[PDB]
């Protein structure tokens, strides 16, 4: 009773209901959504300054957080570089987002 | 690396240090002292045990 404010489907499926596949083919999706339920977290890792290599900050335009990291091997002479970043895409209502798929 | 000097309760020097490597993703980190004990005249030293 509790879950009935909740409710999403008109009926309990029937005893042994046939089940029909709509990707009859495999077939590239045409994305569609309402907007606040797809979304992309961004976060930064500690690189650590002052500790051992080169650490700096940017981001993408699209405003994910970039770290830009170069530590300098005096031995060999080569600086390595490593650019890295930390994001997490969800769906949180996917209900707000369908697709259209043609050729089946 | 990061290096700093701290002292302890007894006067003793720790050097802290602090190195982070970029490619395996860590920090590591090191604290360590250099110290003898000595008893100079093992006579002028002395114990007690209980319980035999």
């Amino acid at each position: 009773v509790a879950s009935r404010p909740y409710a999403n489907v008109d009926a309990k499926p029937a005893e042994s209901a046939a089940i029909t596949i709509l990707n009859k083919n495999a077939a590239p999706a045409n994305l569609f959504w309402a907007d606040g339920s797809v979304e992309l977290m961004y976060g930064k890792l500690a690189f650590p300054t002052g500790q051992g290599p080169q650490v700096m900050t940017a981001t993408t335009e699209q405003g994910a957080t970039l770290i830009m990291s170069y530590a300098f091997d005096h031995i060999k002479g080569v600086t390595t570089a490593r650019f890295t970043t930390l994001y997490g895409c969800s769906v949180l209502v996917p209900e707000y987002t369908g697709i259209v798929i043609a050729g089946q």
